[PDB]
């Protein structure tokens, strides 16, 4: 699978990052993870805070 924001690694990791255009067009790397599900859940948090409420995440339901 390819979560929208999780970049699986060739070593068995997953970087959870979200795009932040409100920050002068900068990047927001939440942090690497052990699986795409862990980096995906973390992306949801940074995708709900940056988008306030109602946003598009990998898991649109279980926060």
């Amino acid at each position: 699978k390819h979560y929208r924001g999780v970049r699986q690694r060739p070593w068995g990791k997953f970087a959870a990052e979200i795009r932040d255009p409100a920050k002068n067009g900068a990047r927001v790397w939440l942090g690497t993870f052990e699986t795409a599900e862990d980096a995906a859940l973390a992306y949801d948090r940074a995708a709900f805070r940056m988008r306030g409420s109602r946003a598009l995440l990998n898991f649109p339901l279980r926060v």
